[PDB]
């Protein structure tokens, strides 16, 4: 399964890179033409990033979840951009986790896509 990230300081590229999973760094030329799940980091005030939301206009009918990075030091924002995504998108919130995350949040993840990509 597709995995299509952003990244700003590079806590969700380094995620990423932990999955082994093949996966596009968005942008806004970009065109997915399969099935994927996103990855975002969630900035101030449990938002999601511009760019992800220019992604996602686009992009949205081969969304098929949302993760987010976040810091749960925002308390009830923490990967808030991942609620508003799947609110808006009518897709599951496969996980949240904080930074990079640890192996936990890694083989977490990968299990909770195993299940979706069926
Ligand atoms: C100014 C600022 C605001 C943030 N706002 C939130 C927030 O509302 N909720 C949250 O869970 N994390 C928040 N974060 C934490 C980031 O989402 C977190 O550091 C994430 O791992 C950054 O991903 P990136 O390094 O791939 O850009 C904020 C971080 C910064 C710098
Ligand atoms: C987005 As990449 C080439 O660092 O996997
Ligand atoms: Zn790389």
């Amino acid at each position: 399964m597709l995995v299509a990230y952003d990244s700003m300081t590079g806590n969700v590229k380094r995620f990423i890179h932990k999955l082994n999973m093949p996966a596009v760094q968005i942008g806004e030329d970009l065109v997915i033409d399969e099935d994927f799940i996103l990855i975002t980091y969630t900035t101030g005030f449990g938002n999601v990033p511009e760019r992800v939301l220019e992604f996602l206009e686009r992009n949205n009918e081969k969304l098929k979840g949302v993760s987010a990075s976040g810091n749960r030091n925002w308390g009830d924002m923490f990967g808030a951009s991942a609620d508003k995504i799947s609110a808006k998108y009518e897709v599951p919130i496969v996980s949240k986790f904080e930074l990079s995350g640890t192996n936990n949040d890694v083989e977490y993840f990968k299990e909770r896509v195993r299940e979706i990509a069926t």
